């Protein structure tokens, strides 16, 4: 488990995908990640995200957990940084699914907001409705609690 996770971990550190940054596990504990992520959809470009990656003793039977640590407004992402990620929700972790693979899909889910099934659904009607407003209230969001672009 903690043999997985190294290994998954020291291949992502010397291969990182390019919107994955200070990826390095816990000061004590190896089954907690955190690392920043750059997203490149305005206005979250401007700002970059520390997210927890948590791996149950049992992973890779079971799916690990992410969240976001940094405050962001986006609608699938709620007030405490909890998502909805189908690769590692119960229904569809397969123990064959790699951590990278998670980040991929964690990326794009960012980058593209789902609007058909948010977490907040005023932001994914606003979004929708008024994008711009959208844009303005992210910004400020992002520039006020993100952390600074590397």
């Amino acid at each position: 488990a903690s043999m997985r996770v190294v290994k998954e971990l020291e291949d992502l550190q010397k291969k990182p995908p390019p919107y994955l940054r200070n990826l390095s596990s816990d000061d004590a504990n190896v089954l907690v990640w955190h690392a920043l992520l750059l997203p490149d959809q305005p206005p979250y470009h401007l700002k970059a995200f520390n997210l927890r990656i948590s791996f149950p003793p049992e992973y890779p039977f079971k799916p690990p957990m992410i969240k976001f640590t940094t405050k962001i407004y986006h609608p699938n992402v709620d007030e405490n940084g909890q998502i909805c990620l189908p690769i590692i929700s119960s229904e569809n972790w397969k123990p064959c699914t790699k951590t990278c693979q998670v980040l991929e899909a964690l990326n794009v889910l960012v980058n593209r907001p789902n609007i058909r099934e948010p977490l907040r659904m005023d932001l994914a009607d606003l979004l929708t409705q008024n994008p711009e407003l959208f844009r303005k209230n992210a910004e400020e969001f992002t520039l006020r609690f993100g952390v600074d672009r590397p």
